């Protein structure tokens, strides 16, 4: 029931970077996550080690955060309460406001990350496929934050820090990726 556990709804200077993305994210855990901050802790472990495209890493972190908010438990947890699995898929186009400087062009090639996670009470695996590329079309786009599940939109700044994202909203009108943490 959505009341006790996360993801059970289904069961029941400054630059703007314009990009498009696709994500497919699977999380497999030993026990069902009780809350969204348990989920983000697990998901955030995806790049504890990283050999993907250097220039894409910030965008991957961002869409991993966004995508996490959409994770939903599959029936795996009803077959076996001890084999919880969660899935999310999302595609979009948007602006990322950031202070990271010039971003080299990004091409339409996917990268897959398959990694363990261990956050104490919870442990398991992550299987993420991300695609991020420049969006050259003339269609108008939202800010990336508009793709966050509204249920969890209020938790953006705090949960972002788990991903190494230092986000602020001081007099800009929108969340800005001010910097990436050297510690994560």
């Amino acid at each position: 029931l959505s009341n006790d556990f996360f993801g059970m709804e289904d069961m029941d200077s400054l630059r703007y970077e314009k990009f498009r993305f696709m994500l497919k994210m699977t999380v497999r855990s030993n026990k069902p996550f009780r809350s969204y901050d348990d989920v983000t802790a697990a998901v955030s472990q995806w790049d504890n080690s990283y050999i993907g495209m250097v220039g894409k890493r910030p965008f991957y972190k961002i869409i991993a955060l966004i995508g996490s908010s959409h994770l939903q438990a599959t029936p795996a947890v009803l077959a076996d309460l001890n084999q919880p699995e969660y899935y999310a898929t999302l595609t979009g186009r948007c602006f990322l406001p950031h202070r990271l400087g010039l971003i080299p062009p990004m091409f339409n090639v996917s990268e897959t990350f398959r990694k363990p996670f261990n956050i104490g009470i919870y442990k398991g695996t992550l299987d993420f496929t991300f695609t991020v590329s420049d969006d050259e079309s003339n269609e108008k786009v939202p800010h990336v934050w508009e793709y966050m599940n509204p249920k969890y939109q209020s938790q953006i700044q705090k949960e972002g820090l788990k991903f190494g994202l230092i986000l602020s909203k001081k007099a800009t009108g929108t969340w800005v990726l001010d910097q990436l943490s050297p510690f994560k």
